[PDB]
């Protein structure tokens, strides 16, 4: 009998928790009962910097991820989450997978202990104001509210927005209020926040590719027979696959909704904004000493290919 542990900042009722619990009756049903996990929602063991830590200590076995995350850790790995860099999440799925991934992901086990079995789409930021964003002409003026992220920041910078520094708690009066324009998040945090109830208006800006990956632990892989070490691999692959679709759909669900709401959707051509963030990339890649997000932000060769 072999309980894993996964810890996730997530909450019971979250798709994060909803696919721990498909990959949870997963393992069971393909190990016939030999393999299980215990779940350990909404941060009760610490957040996603606390949970990787135990999985450096050995003492957790699974937890979520972001591959741009890594970032804290392995400096080139920040590329990822510089705005426009991957078009979708396809593209970043082969950041992943590439030579440059290889790398990132070869450190992490041999540093930090982390075994990065998969990467999962976890959603794409986009834009809401006050006004329509038809291109990126109209960012100008535009009172833009980011969280206090570096790489947020940027985007709202260099799209020629006011980045405005903000609350989280108190971006729905202040949108009510016009005393910001609009701000940028994930879909559903739109929907839960009803941000929508006070912007007439969504742009599909697509500036920042969300994942999760699926780390384990290197002390618990190496406890692990070879044939659960398959399992538990084809097991987070096929969740993995539930997981990106389960994402994909809710976003085009909401996309509708908004539009039911009376919400105006745009489509701005992005190709502006990919060239408005060239002097970010330019200095990130001269900064490191290496063309790391020249290659990645061109990185197409294999884009949605069926491999
Ligand atoms: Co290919």
């Amino acid at each position: 009998a072999t309980t894993l542990k996964m810890g996730m900042q997530a909450s019971v009722g979250s798709v994060e928790y909803n696919s721990a619990k498909m990959l949870a009756d997963t393992l069971e049903e393909m190990s016939q009962g030999e393999i299980k996990l215990a779940l350990y929602p909404s941060a009760q063991l610490g957040d996603d910097r606390a949970m990787l830590q135990q999985l450096t200590l050995g003492d957790l076995d699974i937890t979520y991820a972001e591959f741009g995350r890594m970032g804290l850790w392995i400096p080139r790995a920040e590329a990822v989450m510089l705005p426009y860099v991957a078009k979708d999440f396809d593209h970043l799925r082969r950041m992943f997978e590439s030579d440059f991934g290889q790398g990132v992901r070869d450190e992490m086990l041999q540093k930090f202990n982390w075994r990065a079995l998969d990467t999962w789409y976890n959603g794409t930021r986009e834009t809401t104001s006050n006004r329509p964003l038809n291109s990126i002409e109209d960012f100008k003026g535009l009172k833009l509210r980011v969280p206090n992220a570096k790489q947020n920041l940027n985007y709202a910078k260099l799209s020629g927005a006011s980045p405005t520094p903000m609350s989280f708690s108190e971006v729905y009066l202040a949108l009510q209020t016009n005393a910001v324009d609009g701000q940028e998040n994930p879909l559903p945090t739109i929907k839960t926040m009803k941000f929508y109830e006070v912007q007439k208006n969504l742009a599909m800006t697509h500036h920042i590719v969300n994942d999760q990956m699926v780390i384990i632990s290197e002390s618990t892989w190496q406890k692990l027979s070879d044939t659960d070490k398959d399992i538990i691999q084809k097991a987070v692959q096929k969740v993995g696959d539930a997981h990106t679709q389960t994402v994909k759909t809710q976003e085009a669900e909401l996309v509708s909704f908004f539009k039911s709401e009376g919400i105006n959707v745009t489509y701005p051509d992005l190709e502006p904004f990919r060239e408005a963030m060239q002097p970010l990339y330019k200095e990130f890649d001269s900064n490191i000493g290496q063309p790391i997000v020249s290659k990645l932000a061109a990185m197409l060769q294999h884009h949605h290919h069926h491999h």
